[PDB]
């Protein structure tokens, strides 16, 4: 009765059993599980539920505290006047969609510091697993908030008011620095639809005025309306007319970030970001993505100061140490040194023993200079231009468009006043190319630092004189008491640290795989426990106790991926949420990372970003975990329920042979 | 922000937007519609379903006095009693639930006969689109039904209790009728397991007992439990054991099958049929789709008798009248016979002109002997073993648990008493291979009766010595009135038809292509209306507004490539309705057919079976159609609504260069 074969049956069988939980459960409760080493329970499930809710009842006055301070005045700003909402009509509808963002036909936003912080679920489990004051204590320290007005005003303004120093700078020199692959470009001469199509981005961000709807949603009206009408402008040379009859369309909103912040400063500093038009990220995106993904990282081209690109798994730890160690004498040999945004590793030698220097700016894009920007933007440009010649003026003009993005958008901020950044100086955050705006901009103060080293001036080796140079001769702020050069165990031990200090937020540790070294990220373990206890995710009380339950599973996970498996403590209490988690839960159908898992928060494990777990109910040992940072001695993702593909299809193969002798 | 491309966004986009009727309807609004040759409209909606709901009345009231007709004793079938209730155990549950099919510990069933036909909605539309005296008559004719006791009963009786002859048969004449390609054989010496996963069913068909479930719920205790269980036993040549301890694994189940029925007859004829258990059908089914799929048909050896597995599209049709011109003078040179199952088409010529004939069998399975049944059995099994000696043993053993299955299996039919046929001799309708042993029988009659034209008996062209012969020297029953010869039109013209006979339940029928003749299935007006106003499926008031509005579109697709397409008035019945189906209902992202829509219901447009429509929303235009049908790769299906993904994606391309030059230098 030919429909379907019993394989095929099996198989849609089986994919539908994954999403009967109440079966998974059934079918999974006396399998075979796989635990991960975990730490012991500190106390019982009820005491662990209320020392969360009490901390989360204390962040939350602490933030409704500093939510309640006055913030000064927007007057450091230049102020515009107020910009009417853009009637363009994509079709049956317009762009600028009726009854929002709308007060009386001018264009309006409200900013949100909601009293809100992130859930206690996680925190519930520390609490569970751990030692209560040292939970306590951490937990206490940091919150994932909107934070205040008062400090989102005050960053602001350290932001847009600093006095910039102009970077000497030419393409000869960025060329140098940023050395790239040309190959690697996108073909810029291409049709521009099919250019946009090629961008990549985060679908439900906001697609910013005039759309005022996530990018997704947006995504229609932006491709097949405003874009073509861009475009029309720009290769008439008539953006003039189109800014002043739909200023709309060039509109950015002024946001605070919800973040993890430090609960004591909170009413100092919450940090701004810019969102600007859709169409116009989208169009700058296809030069700022192809260049980024041309980009040589320095363990590529030691000639190069860029780490933008860099990532810690398939040796990439390792290929940091290897790089470092080639650091030479201060004042006769080059420096290693490594710039991705805001984040620095400088290596030198004095006496011939290697030091490490991990510094940090204070609110770099304050300082990023106009002449800076341009540079970049200019640098960008021409390197896809001599590689496609025929569209040099299109994105020339592309180009100009940019510039202004990163310097002089007009925007909201709350209401309808429309803002300008005094100044040109100064990087309005959230740009398209931030990063790589902030990298130059570190690696040309520090290719001067370097240079003047080889000058014979060595007393720059030291903090005191270090500060007032990125200071004076660069407008760089750096923290004091971050300059502290440390000795670097170039060849550590099993379980030896490289030094104490980050870079990209995490440590450098060798560990043991069989009798090889193998480098890999490490965090104290107080460090794991903030990210784990702060998880960046308000309540959602729409959210089903078995989809917080899964979870604390694909966090869990994820911490143990980015090192966590490499401390103790961590790796005991990661395993303590796992083993924890109910076996239907560890199996069922997941939709993140495309039925994988969540991947892991953190960016740098691979330099597409994208990282993949194998299975969605694989666990991370230290073995798998290990493999994923050697260059290899792979092997394959560990499952919780070793026997769950059977148990699920209630079926497991038996040999029947039919070349048997019966007679 | 890296995340995702927009082109993967917008694609995202899209998929989900297909499965919004609200926002579908809305972005269609005013988009060009292409539409299909259509009649017009008769009458409004609210006669249309007045007039519908009058007809379903008077159905209904038929059936019920139909099915309240007491019907005649089953005492001409053995009874042996009751069986225990199965109580082999698959991990945490019987395999046989609980609380089901189960009297007092003894298994139990209960036959329906239920009062509810079919839908009205598709006869709604015959009544919008069509004349309304010639719509309610058609409609009044036939009726889909779970038929009736006494018709039941009837017909079982038939089955079960006709004296049959035994045929004269080898497998050096099976090899001459029924020639097949033995490297096309399935390996069957190779690991059970995976031989059973590669058998083909239908996933939501009953499994049978014990596990009175559907095929696709009862495959894990089917396949981990008791498949192994039965392999144990053939091995350790012990089936006794097996059977004797646990009878309800050998249990078939006698029903009624819901079908379409002539409402005059309704209490005399409804047909049975068996439903065998799971473990026992899927094994077997191992040996018998090997075998249908290494088949050679008709018009690949002219030697072969068999039709089982012709199908009409890709020069099908025209296959078959290329082999059928090859019929020579009767007494002189042999016929052209082919068989399908009890269905059968014969060529011979008589003074150079050529002849067709399309008898109707009489329930044929009464009439097929054990003696055919073990001899195609055999042959199967024999077909496999040289070809793969190293199994010979294995297979022989699953030989025998066959002919059981075909002609001996005990079975329910409702309550607890278990019957068995009181003869070996008639065919278990539903056992697998049930086609291949209605063919062989009928060949092996076909066959006798060619050889006796060759022995100079040209009195068995007409049929009143035909029916005689077929009775007599085969015990295989002629319909009265079905043994009448037609002068074949052997090239006929452009819209001409080869006869006005029937095979596979169709006619064949010529049509141009640009100017090129093109062999194609046909019907009259009349019988596309009984098959359209009378879709296989029962009132469930599940089912929305959208689903059943869908499935008429469906429905209308599927007729017109079986070749209403061909017929202008049917066609112009399945365009009516396919122009009045709302653009969200034509685009709308459908689960059958994998996504591109119910494929047709007739099932011999290609050989395995299946066949697939391009896309979801596109419509059968006769020149799509007769592609289908001509050699020539199929063109285009045409979409209902051109401009359809643009619209739904709400983007449509702008070229924009960027090699513009901006500024003269
Ligand atoms: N009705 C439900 C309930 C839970 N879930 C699962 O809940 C999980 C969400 O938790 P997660 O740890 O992966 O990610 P986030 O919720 O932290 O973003 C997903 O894997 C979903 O498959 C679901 O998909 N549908
Ligand atoms: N809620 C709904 C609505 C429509 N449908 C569609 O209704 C169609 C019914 O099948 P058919 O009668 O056209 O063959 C299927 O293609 C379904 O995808 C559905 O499945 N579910
Ligand atoms: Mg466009």
């Amino acid at each position: 009765p030919t429909r379907l074969s019993l394989e095929a049956m099996l198989a849609e069988r089986a994919m539908v059993a994954r999403q009967d939980l109440a079966g998974l459960k059934r079918k999974l409760a006396g399998a075979d599980r796989v635990l991960a080493p975990q730490s012991p329970e500190q106390c019982g499930r009820e005491s662990a539920q209320a020392q969360a809710r009490s901390v989360t009842s204390e962040l939350k006055s602490a933030v409704k505290e500093a939510q309640g301070l006055e913030h000064q005045t927007l007057d450091f700003l230049e102020q515009l006047g107020e910009y009417p909402v853009c009637g363009i009509l994509h079709g049956d509808h317009p762009v600028h969609p009726s009854g929002t963002h709308n007060n009386n036909g001018k264009v309006s936003v409200k900013r949100q510091f909601a009293a809100g912080v992130n859930t206690s679920d996680a925190l519930t489990c520390a609490f569970r697993f751990e030692d209560s004051d040292l939970v306590r204590e951490t937990a206490l320290k940091t919150t994932y908030t909107d934070g205040t007005w008062a400090g989102f005003v005050q960053r602001l303004k350290m932001q847009t008011t600093r006095k910039c120093v102009q970077e000497k700078v030419s393409r000869k020199l960025l060329k140098q620095l940023f050395p790239y692959d040309p190959q690697k470009l996108v073909d810029v001469s291409g049709e521009l639809s099919e250019l946009v199509l090629g961008i990549k981005t985060n679908a439900i961000a906001s697609a910013g005025p005039p759309y005022w709807r996530t990018k997704r949603d947006a995504l229609p009206d932006m491709l097949d309306c405003v874009l073509p009408l861009l475009y029309d402008h720009i290769v008439r040379k008539d953006l003039t007319t189109l800014r002043n009859k739909h200023p709309e369309l060039f509109l950015a909103e002024c946001k605070n970030k919800t973040d993890r912040y430090e609960v004591e400063s909170l009413g100092e500093k919450t940090r701004p970001y810019f969102s600007h038009p859709f169409h116009l990220s989208a169009l700058v995106s296809v030069l700022s993505q192809s260049f980024s993904g041309a980009l040589k990282i320095m363990t590529e081209d030691s000639t190069s100061f860029n780490a933008y690109g860099f990532s810690w798994t398939n040796g990439g730890a390792e290929d940091l140490a290897i790089w470092a160690r080639q650091a030479g004498e201060a004042g006769k040999k080059p420096p290693r040194i490594a710039c991705y945004g805001d984040d620095t590793d400088i290596y030198y030698r004095k006496d011939g023993k290697l030091y490490r220097i991990c510094p940090d700016f204070k609110q770099m894009d304050g300082s990023v200079d106009a002449t800076t920007i341009e540079a970049v933007v200019d640098y960008v440009v021409d390197a896809h231009v001599k590689q496609y010649p025929t569209a040099r003026q299109f994105w020339e003009e592309v180009g100009k468009l940019w510039v202004e993005m990163a310097t002089q958008s007009p925007f909201l901020i709350d209401g309808t006043k429309v803002y300008r950044k005094m100044q040109k100086d100064g990087l309005m955050t959230g740009v398209v190319g931030t990063t790589l705006f902030d990298t130059v901009k570190s690696a040309l103060a520090y290719n001067d630092w370097a240079d003047q080293l080889m000058f014979g001036s060595l007393n720059l080796l030291e903090e005191k004189y270090a500060i007032e140079f990125f200071k004076n001769k660069h407008g760089l702020v750096i923290k004091e008491g971050t300059w502290k050069p440390a000795l670097v165990n170039e060849d550590p031990g099993f379980g030896e640290l490289w030094t104490e200090q980050k870079f990209l937020g995490l440590q450098l540790k060798v560990v043991r795989r069989e009798n090889e070294k193998v480098y890999v990220p490490n965090l104290p373990f107080e460090d794991w426990l903030t990210m784990w206890v702060t998880p960046r995710s308000k309540y959602r009380s729409k959210e089903t106790e078995t989809m917080r339950e899964r979870t604390l599973f694909d966090r869990a996970r994820g911490l143990l991926v980015t090192g966590a498996v490499f401390d103790e403590r961590a790796r005991g209490l990661m395993g303590a949420v796992i083993n924890s988690t109910a076996p239907e839960v560890v199996c069922m159908r997941v939709q993140e990372g495309g039925g994988r898992g969540a991947p892991p928060a953190y960016a740098f494990l691979t330099r597409d970003g994208v990282f993949e777990f194998p299975i969605s109910d694989g666990y991370p040992s230290y073995d798998w975990v290990v493999s994923l940072y050697s260059r290899d001695h792979p092997c394959d993702m560990p499952r919780v329920f070793p026997e769950a593909a059977t148990l699920i299809a209630s079926y497991r193969k038996q040999v029947m042979d039919t070349r048997v002798v019966i007679k």
